[PDB]
């Protein structure tokens, strides 16, 4: 596997503040290809200036040829909270509607949707009046909608879309799932799916494939990030309603954090393992987790693999040149190609201030981590476009630069792979 071409686009000037609001690990998702177009969402500074931001949505054609990015500005909702949790997630349902949820730390939901199926019936002009107003509920469903943190969308096989989030707080919280029907345009409540016990679960993502939904998490005892422990796994065959552990034993609904039957790796507190890193169901149905720890005596990224035979392995990701991360350094992701043979680590390097792209192969049990490419000058938790990789073999990554405001840009990097 090699790189055929590298291209980049600047899509905006990043916002100013003590926190990163753009390029946050648990954006799910920031960058999406649907049909022949790619979409991206981010904050830009509003005319009021410092500590006033608007959500922007960009689109560009990517098939059968790539055209120019265009942007709309949602100038009816001003983001004002300088808190690194207050990021944006986007999802696109099979009716072509684009959904956004954003700007939360332990507050009520903020959600909006496009009026029509703009990703399906693609409009000529790209303007803010394509979107309905911000609301604080999910029409058809029920709360609780507060205190909410961490909206995450997952598109299902039939065009429906899940929205998942935590209700409660760091160190005492539960998570919930809601399902949007692309046939009726109504949401329904799947209810609480994981319940804290004077702690909270921190999932790594949602991963849906061929009718199964996969998640992994660590449990956090207090608002101190040193109090994460364990790596846990469960999956569902019914889009979030009921769940199983790795041995296919049905769990209680909700899953409790006190239930050790979902633990796949013991990792104590003070291991320097961070919450909400990365996960991946590969196209062959092998599940992967990206985390980190200091348990070897050095800080290293860690790859957990759920093998076809049922067994779990844990391998450090330690290719030449990669500096290992500590607890508060930027988080990475794992991406997969269409074939399921190639695993990409998209790993921010805290020494280099860059994003490395490393590749391993299923033929070598993913032990053969090799440097494939680099994105220079990043201070970001890198995020990629699953569908674009599957469909065209192009690894497209959304990044916040390193550097000072207003030099620090937002960009999209495309690596064309020679599959
Ligand atoms: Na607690």
């Amino acid at each position: 596997l090699t790189v055929k071409s590298t291209k980049q686009w600047t899509i905006g000037t990043d916002v100013q503040g003590s926190e990163r609001l753009n390029g946050v690990s648990y954006q799910e998702d920031a960058l999406i290809t649907y049909g022949d177009y790619q979409y991206v969402t981010f904050y830009e500074t509003a005319p009021a200036g410092y500590l006033n931001h608007f959500v922007k949505v960009g689109r560009r054609r990517v098939s059968p040829s790539v055209g120019d990015w265009e942007f709309l500005t949602l100038d009816d909702y001003t983001q004002k909270t300088m808190d690194g949790h207050n990021m944006i997630s986007m999802g696109i349902s099979g009716d072509g509607k684009i959904h956004l949820s954003f700007d939360h730390h332990d507050v009520p939901i903020n959600y909006r949707i496009s009026k029509n199926g703009i990703a399906k019936d693609v409009p000529s002009k790209w303007t803010s009046d394509l979107f309905d107003p911000v609301v604080h509920e999910l029409v058809g469903s029920q709360g609780p909608y507060s205190p909410l943190t961490y909206p995450r969308f997952e598109p299902l096989g039939n065009g429906d879309l899940l929205l998942e989030f935590r209700i409660g707080q760091s160190g005492s919280g539960d998570s919930y799932i809601h399902r949007y029907s692309a046939s009726t345009g109504k949401w329904q409540a799947y209810g609480m799916y994981i319940q804290g016990d004077d702690n909270n679960a921190y999932i790594n993502g949602l991963d849906y494939l061929d009718g199964k939904l996969y998640t992994s998490w660590t449990v956090r005892e207090t608002p101190n990030a040193d109090t994460n422990h364990g790596v846990y796994f469960a999956y569902s065959n019914d889009d979030g309603k009921t769940w199983f552990n790795t041995a296919d034993t049905k769990l209680t609904k909700p899953i409790s954090t006190s239930d050790d039957s979902t633990l796949i790796w013991d990792i104590p507190q003070n291991s320097r393992m961070v919450n909400q890193e990365g996960q991946l169901i590969d196209t062959k149905g092998r599940f992967h987790i990206l985390m980190r720890d200091l348990l070897s005596g050095e800080h290293q990224y860690q790859h957990y693999l759920r093998k076809a035979d049922g067994t779990w392995t844990k391998n450090a990701i330690n290719p030449a040149g990669l500096n290992g991360p500590d607890l508060y350094d930027p988080r990475g992701k794992l991406a997969g190609d269409a074939s399921g043979e190639y695993l990409f680590g998209i790993l921010p390097d805290p020494v280099k201030q860059s994003t490395g792209i490393y590749v391993a192969t299923a033929s070598k049990d993913f032990k053969d981590w090799k440097s494939l490419a680099e994105i220079p000058n990043t201070s970001t938790e890198p995020l990629f476009d699953k569908t674009r990789l599957h469909e065209s073999g192009i690894l497209s990554v959304f990044v916040r630069q390193a550097g000072g405001f207003p030099d620090r840009k937002l960009q999209v990097w495309d690596f064309e792979l020679d599959l």
